[PDB]
């Protein structure tokens, strides 16, 4: 249904690609993680290699308004390195230099322009924003599945300016969307999904649709602390989420109504403060001393988990074990990446946190496919329609 490049006649036009080049930086400006980067590689190649001029469009970050601090220019340099072929960059966005930059662009070009969240309109799906992006171009190639659950100008505005001839999705998008979308379809079996990260309402409506469609679900991180209370146990100083104490308890239900085996933490590695300086103790469950904190799963629920995924043949994963940000809390979150990566599922690795827990587990190769869209796989995971998917639809 969604129209692909490989349907479109692009060679030798001049092609807006809308990529997803929203890379983490240090404070200096340095990119941290180029994957993103390395992942939008395939359909620009492609382009360049049919004989096209390209510009690519991107945000990086949330900016209130214009500064240096957001500008793309580093990914412009870090791009430039991985695809050996130099890069002009434009001061704007639609402004003059960016229309004249577009317009002077030669075949076997390419032209980034400014971070398209320097115009307010991006994130408000302009059609001013839009009908100006369009203008530059010939065909529209999305490939940025990371913002196509918004709807933002260059996601969806833009596609009323080009008909089903001029349109597509690129190799990353389609992707995204096969690797999500087959999870929610019939995957093979068992089929585990581990999920995790500090709150439930983060993840709630993921559950609530997969829950009909797992074999076994397991839950770490800080939100599974909510899940523990709602079953009665004390969890000291934990984070919690009051308020949804009852929308656990119904997962819980639902999820044992329905033949799903679910599994919390069993013990936790608990201290007095969330930091490397304090003392650790590995605690049942049960257990948490008075005025302390959980922080990462313990080894007993390591190990009960790999045990869990063993016969998994596809798991999705989502969300670390504990704190993994630092050292003493992040033991669990590597290890379930070693399990998840050396087993024999086809495994499905979701959210901007798991993909740096699997980074430093040194694992990132052995997962079948790990989502550079934070945000986008889980609204796919939950059942909605997204709209820059929709709009690209035949
Ligand atoms: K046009
Ligand atoms: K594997």
């Amino acid at each position: 249904d969604i129209i692909s490049i490989k349907d479109i006649d692009l060679a030798k036009k001049k092609v807006f690609i809308r990529c997803d080049f929203n890379v983490p930086q240090d404070d200096f400006l340095n990119i941290t993680d180029d994957r993103r980067i390395r992942s939008a590689i395939p359909t620009i190649r492609y382009c360049l290699d049919n004989g096209c001029s390209v510009i690519l469009a991107s945000h990086l970050g949330r900016p209130k308004e214009i500064s240096s601090k957001y500008s793309l220019e580093p990914v412009a340099k870090r791009l430039a390195r991985l695809l050996d072929k130099e890069i002009v960059m434009a001061k704007d966005v639609i402004g003059e230099d960016a229309k004249t930059k577009a317009m002077n662009l030669k075949a076997g070009e390419i032209l980034l322009l400014e971070n398209l969240r320097f115009e307010k309109g991006e994130t408000k799906n302009d059609e001013n924003l839009a009908k100006e992006l369009a203008s530059m171009v010939q065909v529209y190639i999305n490939d940025a599945f990371g913002v196509c659950h918004r709807a933002h100008s260059s996601v969806e505005a833009i596609t009323k300016f080009f008909d089903e001839k001029h349109k597509g999705a690129g190799f990353l998008l389609q992707k995204e969307i096969d690797f999500a979308s087959n999870l929610i379809k019939h995957p093979a079996r068992p089929f585990v999904a581990v999920v995790g990260g500090s709150k439930v309402s983060g993840k709630l409506q993921a559950l609530t649709n997969l829950l009909p469609k797992v074999d076994k679900l397991i839950i770490g991180g800080g939100m599974a602390f909510t899940f523990l209370k709602a079953l009665g146990y004390d969890i000291g100083n934990s984070l919690l989420e009051e308020e949804l104490l009852e929308e656990a308890n119904k997962i819980l239900t639902k999820g044992k109504n329905l033949g799903v085996k679910i599994y919390l933490p069993v013990d936790v590695v608990a201290a007095p403060a969330c930091s490397q300086d304090v003392p650790m103790k590995f605690v049942p469950a049960q257990e948490i001393p008075n005025g302390w904190m959980g922080l990462d799963i313990g080894p007993a629920s390591v190990r009960l988990f790999k045990e869990v995924i063993s016969d998994a043949q596809t798991i999705w994963w989502n969300g670390p074990m504990g704190v993994f940000e630092i050292d003493k809390f992040s033991k669990g979150s590597i290890k379930m990446s070693h399990y998840i990566s050396e087993g024999h599922a086809t495994s499905v690795v979701g959210g901007g946190d798991t993909a740096d827990v699997v980074a430093r587990a040194g694992d990132a190769d052995e997962m079948t496919f790990i989502s550079t869209g934070g945000g986008a796989s889980l609204e796919l995971i939950e059942g909605k329609e997204l709209p820059g998917v929709k709009a690209l639809r035949s």
